[PDB]
This record gives C-alpha cells, structure tokens and sequence, in this order.
C-alpha cells in the first residue's frame, strides 16, 4: 500500500528530489526527455561538490571541464580561472546513471499532458499513461505556465551555437551597453555565445540571426576567443531568462521544484546550485504530505515560504552583481536591473522591538510540524532552536521583563553564551 511517486523531468532539481526520496525509503520513478539543444554553462567550485553532496557527482566530471575565463566588467580586464564549464548534453544524459544507481526508474519520454484522474494521469507522447499518487513537477522553465507570484524585468537570452577548431578551451564574460554576454569554447571545438538583454524591442524570429551576427561581429572578445565564428550559419536560439517565482508551488499531492518553482536570471553563474537549493527540503515536504497528510497546510506553507525567500535572496545576489557595473549610468538595461527586486541589503538590520514569537512551520524528524519560533528582521520565517535550545520561551520571558541572567540561568554556561550571542545579533544589546 506504498504511494506511487512520479517525478517529471530529470534535470538537477528532479534528480536531486528523486534521490532524496530514495534515502527516505520511497520507491520513485522519473520521466524525462533524453536531450535538448547544446548548452554549456559556467559552474563554480561550490556547485560541483554541491552536486555530489546531493549524489549527482558521478554525472559530473565527464561533463565538466576546466577552462580559463576572461571577465570584462566595470572597465576592468580581469583574468580569473578555477571555474569550469558544464556541458548540459553530457550532464543530463549522465544524470540518468546516478538515478538508476540510486534505484530510480528512468522512463524516457516527453510528457503530453497530466490530468486529474483519481490520482495523476501522466500521458506521454508515445501513448503510455503512468499513474501517480504523488507528482513532482521538475521540468524546469518548460514547466506548464502558471500565474506568477513575482516577475522581474522581462529578460531574453539569445544564443548562438556553432563548431570551430578543437583544442583551445576558454570562456568569457563582457558587459555591454544594453546587456551582457557569456561565451565559451569547448576543447572539442563546440562554441557558445549567449547575450542577455531586455525582451522589449528585439526583432521577431526572422530578424534574430542578423541581430546576433552583428553583436558577435562587434565584439573584440569574440574575435580573440573564436577563430571561426560561423556568423551566417550558427544556430540561433532565444530563451526567456526572466526572474520568475511560481504562483503555486505545492499541492495536496504535488510539488514544484527547481526552475519550475523559482528561477532568477543567469548572471550569477550559479543557477544549478540555486535550483538544488529549491529541492533540498522538497523530500521532507513530500514525506509530510504522504505520512501525515493532515499536516498538508503546514507542509505547503513550509515549501512556499522557503521558495519565496530563496528566490528573493538569489534575486538580490544577482542585483549586486549588476550593481558592480558602475560605468553604465544612463542605460535602461542596467538601471532597471540594479534596483530589482528592491534595494534591501542581503543582511537586514536588527530591530529587537519588532521581534515576534509566533507559531510557524518547522522541520522535525523528517516531517513539517509547527512550533513557537522567534520571528526577526533577519529571519522572517523564524528561528526555532539553537543546538536544541528553543528560543521562544526565553524571548517570551524577556518580552515579559524577566532579566536575561535569570532567563538563561538553567542552561549550561556554553549554552548561556550561545543564547546571549544570538540575542546580540537580533538587536538586544
Ligand atoms: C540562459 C540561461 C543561462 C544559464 N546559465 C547558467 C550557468 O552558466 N550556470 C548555472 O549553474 N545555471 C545556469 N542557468 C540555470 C540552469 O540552467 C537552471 O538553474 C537549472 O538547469 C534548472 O534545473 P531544473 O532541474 O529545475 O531544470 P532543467 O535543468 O531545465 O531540467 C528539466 C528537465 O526536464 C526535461 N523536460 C522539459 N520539458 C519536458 C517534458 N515536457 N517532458 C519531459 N521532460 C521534459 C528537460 O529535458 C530537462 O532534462 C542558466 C539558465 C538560463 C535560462
């Protein structure tokens, strides 16, 4: 009498969630399409061990290759390295091995339609119908269009892909007047160029090839890095790269993870990590939805609020990157992106007067429960405990006028010093 869990999509987020469910003891089936266009992304040192932290590190090193990287930004020609390139062709095909290794069924196929048929009726292009008691939606930006909770400045990434001479790997980033470009050349000679711009005023389909060709032809970086440019014959692709927080991300028997839940624009070079963050606690939410469905409200709130806070944090991190470009002051592309989503600092200022004790969702023993937590400026979702020491009783007593020394007198001296340091950081000084 075990639930049928089906995950749609086998990118980083779907794969991560599937393996997490396996570790909780769940049988899991993943459905996803074999491949898509040739895309290579920039990945940091963190992402790759973060990707093995989740258990996808096998899918990793034959898809990732080291490469130098010229960075042009704020008037500085800067030659960084120790960041890699990830070939999503190798990567996604390799993700399926790690899933089968973990005991996950990988049913290849494009999903046609999902229907409310007792459970979930997942109808595939080849006519097969897979029944799901629980559905994980993990098809990335290709997820079915729902309403948005938040939407940033409309943004498009235009991509050129072509073939050049092998054996000369490199990558680069340059700030342009009305956008920025990322480009890469793999060791086998595959070439990549992707420019990120405001969606407004771009040409239609027929004009995109000429538009990209002129931009590549205008770049001294493109000339240096690429001997053959294939200005006329390069494939041309257009990707929506708008920052999007999904309107709905969890139900009684479904959950969205990854880009299907939230995605910010790709300036950070950290999207895969950010998508993994959105799936990190998806398995415990599912575990609650299945083992204690009476607590679905709490579990749903836990996932929604985590996803929204992640989205906002990554959006502000990206904003600060845009803000490092200080030589573009009259340009609408940059001004719009240097002030979005807002001007709030990444670490908010304390306000002890505003601290509240509230009953909020918490994680305990693999299930979303509810507990009195302490809500602060820096933690809108609340802090439950520090190393087992629940804070709400202390803060209740402090707000009732009990002196701090008495409030903490029952803990060990080390726990007393731990609690005092937290209170200082929350503005009780
Ligand atoms: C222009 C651009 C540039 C980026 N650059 C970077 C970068 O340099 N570094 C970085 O770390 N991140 C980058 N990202 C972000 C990164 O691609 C995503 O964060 C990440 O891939 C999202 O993971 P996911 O598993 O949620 O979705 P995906 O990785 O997109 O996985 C979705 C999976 O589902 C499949 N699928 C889609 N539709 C269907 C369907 N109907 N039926 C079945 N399967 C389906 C797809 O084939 C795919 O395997 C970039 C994103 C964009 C848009």
């Amino acid at each position: 009498a075990e639930p049928r869990i089906v995950v749609l999509g086998a990118g980083p987020a779907g794969a991560a969630t599937a393996i997490g469910l396996r570790r909780l003891g769940y049988a899991v089936t993943v459905v996803s399409e074999w491949r898509r266009f040739a895309a290579v992304e920039g990945v940091s040192q963190r992402v790759l061990e973060g990707l093995r932290h989740v258990g996808l590190g096998g899918a990793l090193r034959q898809a990732a290759m080291p490469a130098t990287r010229q960075v042009h930004w704020n008037g500085q020609q800067l030659h960084l390295n120790q960041e890699f390139l990830l070939d999503r062709q190798r990567f996604d095909r390799a993700l399926r091995d790690d899933l089968q290794r973990a005991g996950v069924s990988v049913v290849e196929g494009r999903v046609r339609e999902v229907v409310r048929d007792v459970g979930h009726g997942i109808r595939l292009d080849d006519g097969q119908v897979l029944q799901a008691d629980f559905l994980v939606e993990a098809r990335g930006r290709q997820a079915p269009l729902a309403a948005d909770r938040l939407r940033g400045p409309e943004t498009v990434s235009l991509l050129n892909v072509w073939q050049a001479a092998p054996g000369a790997p490199a990558s680069a980033v340059e700030s342009l007047a009305d956008g920025w470009a990322w480009m890469a050349r793999l060791e086998d000679g595959r070439c990549y160029w992707q420019v990120t711009l405001d969606a407004a005023g771009l040409p239609g389909k027929a004009g995109l090839a000429d538009y990209c060709a002129a931009r590549r032809a205008d770049s001294a970086l493109v000339t240096e890095l690429f001997d053959a440019r294939a200005l006329a014959s390069a494939e041309v692709h257009a990707r929506s790269s708008t920052a999007i927080l999904a309107g709905e991300c969890v139900g009684q028997d479904w959950i969205r993870v990854g880009d299907a839940a939230m995605a910010v624009d790709p300036l950070s070079g950290n999207g895969i990590f950010q998508s993994l963050s959105s799936a990190l606690q998806a398995p415990v939410v599912i575990n609650t939805l299945l083992r204690r469905p009476e607590r679905a409200g709490l579990a749903r709130q836990f996932h929604q609020q985590r996803i929204e806070q992640l989205f906002l944090r990554f959006a502000r991190i990206g904003r600060d990157f845009y803000g490092q470009e200080q030589g573009r002051v009259g340009q609408p592309f940059w001004a719009r992106r240097q002030g979005w989503p807002d001007m709030q600092a990444l670490h908010v200022a304390a306000d002890w007067s505003a601290v509240r004790v509230e009953r909020r969702p918490v994680l305990r023993d693999g299930l979303v429960d509810e507990a009195e937590v302490v809500v602060t400026a820096d933690q809108p979702l609340g802090v439950w405990h520090l190393q087992g020491v629940e804070l709400a009783p202390a803060v209740r007593e402090l707000q009732a006028g009990r002196p701090l020394e008495a409030v903490v007198s029952g803990l060990s001296g080390e726990q007393q010093r731990m609690v005092r340091r937290w209170l200082l950081e929350q503005g009780l000084v």
